[PDB]
């Protein structure tokens, strides 16, 4: 406890002695309270994507998305021996599998530097301190001190997202980062990942896991899974250490006990004063770590989901040393294809399991806390019984004959979510030609992924008339971010490189590329047979020509004439 995170308290402490008070009325029951300290962000609408979507200025579930704690302070049990052994047996054979074919190394100041000039999600801003040496300095003190097992700077801040100083970032990126760099997580690596592989990719593997002979598919949400990551799971977590070497496997080990094991918090409360909170459990990490980290312990999870189904261990109180020997041959034997038989992303599962008995295998995944969202603790899950009813990373995925025979498997969720979203920007000074490129970048992703929905087709079409055609599309796999044709990236993600399609032949023509059925189109939200939608299609020039005399006097290209209506 306190001799791990007082130094960094201590800290604290000083850089405010005129204002420290050991506050009584402290809101806090689950998280450790040290001390206050005196102290004191909105969706904005883009205009060029609301005057090009005039017909959803009526709808309440777009304009609605425009306008505007119980689970965090909640505590998880212990698991019992029997489900502690049954995740320490599994996590160890899973960190084997994963790094058969990988090496983990540090990541770099060089690659960390490459990163902030990008734009990453990871002095004024990143830029500058990288620059900068003295930043260097003192990541180097912390360094030394994290070789010496203790910490100084390493604090989150609460906003549920965990917001750190770039220095504690590097630290985190330098031992921890290869997971994400070197895709520990994809397809090919992990078996049940999707790391890396693209909206476009998504709904070919759900068909491919459906090949599988087995029962219903299951997708089951857990309620806050953030909240519910134990210690027991940090502890299988950091056993990635295991298999490092040198410094890398101390800076490791010093990331997972100084600063996941035991965390150190500053929160915003209105009360306005600063409460420097402490706890162990819970996931606090920064995004990427947490995505690989929530992958990996929801692989370990599903896994032991689908022991307990095949009957492989009898129960969760205790495991038998016969049982454990059973655990990891099943493991050996059928573990890897086991794998297969799911894609996770995160906290986001999708499980085809052997058989129905899956659907009421609920003690393991109880015990672990990985309690389902919207359905009673021990009421059996309701499967799928069609893999393009699925939802999955908030989509679910349609089968699609082109005119030509060949199978399309395209993403598709409620077209007011898609719409809704295109119209909201995050940040303040955007200028008219940032707050265009940024709904040129809506547009080029709705032609790639959602071109089958033909209120996005059109939309997207005068999204581009209306932004001067060699503007780039910016956003403070992602093909649309580009000034290439349209057509050509098409052609090139869903022909070319697409290895679910064998004839490799070009569509020369948007109208070689097909649409959902009118009613399966309308069932997904589209506003086609509308009288609003109508008028709004007939007369898209005179909504072009608005946004182009605001933007004012650039080079711009008709695209309406790819569509057969537009075409004379
Ligand atoms: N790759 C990585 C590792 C650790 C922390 N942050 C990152 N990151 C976040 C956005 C882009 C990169
Ligand atoms: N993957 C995903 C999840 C939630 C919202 N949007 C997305 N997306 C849309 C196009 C590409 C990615
Ligand atoms: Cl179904
Ligand atoms: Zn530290
Ligand atoms: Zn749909």
């Amino acid at each position: 406890n306190l001799d791990i995170i007082g130094k960094r308290i201590e800290k604290i402490k000083q850089e405010h002695e005129t204002s420290w008070h050991y506050d009584q009325d402290h809101p806090y029951k689950t998280w450790a309270y040290h001390g206050s300290y005196e102290t004191k962000a909105s969706s904005m609408v883009n205009g060029v994507v609301r005057l090009l979507t005039k017909p959803w200025d009526i709808i309440p579930m777009v304009t609605q998305m425009a306008m505007t704690k119980e689970k965090v302070d909640t505590r998880t049990q212990e698991p019992k021996e029997g489900t502690k052994k049954l995740m320490k047996i599994t996590a160890e054979w899973l960190w084997k599998e994963l790094g058969k074919k990988k090496t983990p190394r540090m990541c770099t100041r060089e690659e960390f530097t490459r990163k902030v000039r990008s734009n990453a999600a990871l002095w004024k801003s990143a830029r500058e301190a990288v620059e900068d040496s003295g930043f260097w300095e003192l990541v180097d003190k912390e360094r030394n001190l994290h070789l010496e097992g203790k910490c100084e700077t390493c604090v989150y801040n609460m906003m549920a997202i965990w917001y750190m100083w770039l220095g504690a970032r590097f630290l985190e990126f330098e031992a921890l980062g290869f997971l994400n760099e070197d895709h520990w997580f994809s397809r090919e690596n992990s078996l049940s990942g999707v790391e890396g592989e693209g909206l476009h990719k998504l709904g070919y593997i759900l068909r491919d896991v459906s090949k599988k002979e087995g029962g219903a598919m299951y997708a089951d949400d857990t309620a806050g899974w953030d909240t519910r990551i134990t210690l027991e799971d940090l502890k299988n977590e950091e056993m990635v250490t295991n298999h490092m070497e040198g410094e890398h496997k101390k800076l490791a080990e010093a990331i997972f006990k100084l600063t996941y094991q035991n965390k150190v918090v500053r929160v915003q409360r209105p009360t306005t004063v600063m409460d420097i909170i402490s706890r162990r459990d819970q996931r606090g990490s920064g995004q990427v770590v947490t995505y690989g980290l929530n992958t990996f312990t929801n692989m370990e999870a599903q896994l032991i989901r689908q022991m307990e189904g095949e009957g492989v261990f009898k129960s969760i109180q205790h495991l038998t040393v016969t049982e454990e020997i059973a655990v990891k041959n099943w493991l050996v034997r059928v573990g890897r294809e086991r794998l297969s038989r799911m894609a996770i992303s995160g906290d986001d599962c999708v499980v085809k399991p052997l058989d129905d008995r899956f659907a009421s295998a609920l003690t393991a995944l109880n015990d672990m806390g990985k309690v389902r969202k919207d359905i009673q603790q021990w009421e059996p899950s309701r499967g799928w019984n069609d893999w393009t009813q699925v939802p999955f990373c908030s989509h679910h995925f349609h089968e699609l004959i082109m005119k030509d025979g060949r199978v399309l498997v395209v993403p598709c969720r409620n077209q007011d979510e898609l719409i809704g979203r295109a119209r909201i920007s995050q940040g303040a000074g955007w200028s008219l030609r940032e707050t265009a490129c940024l709904g040129k970048s809506y547009a080029q992703m709705w032609s790639l992924m959602y071109f089958h929905r033909r209120d996005l087709r059109l939309a997207a079409n005068a999204i581009c008339s209306a932004v001067p055609s060699h503007w780039v599309p910016t956003s403070r796999t992602h093909e649309w971010m580009t000034t290439e044709d349209m057509l050509t990236v098409w052609n090139r993600v869903w022909i070319q490189e697409n290895p679910w399609m064998e004839d490799k032949t070009p569509v020369e023509s948007w109208e070689e590329i097909p649409y959902l059925g009118k009613r399966e189109d309308q069932w997904c939200g589209s506003l086609i047979g509308l009288t609003s939608r109508a008028t709004w299609a007939k007369n898209i020039q005179t909504a072009i020509n608005q946004v182009r005399s605001l933007i004012g006097n650039e080079e711009y290209t008709d695209y309406m004439p790819s569509m057969k209506r537009f075409r004379r």
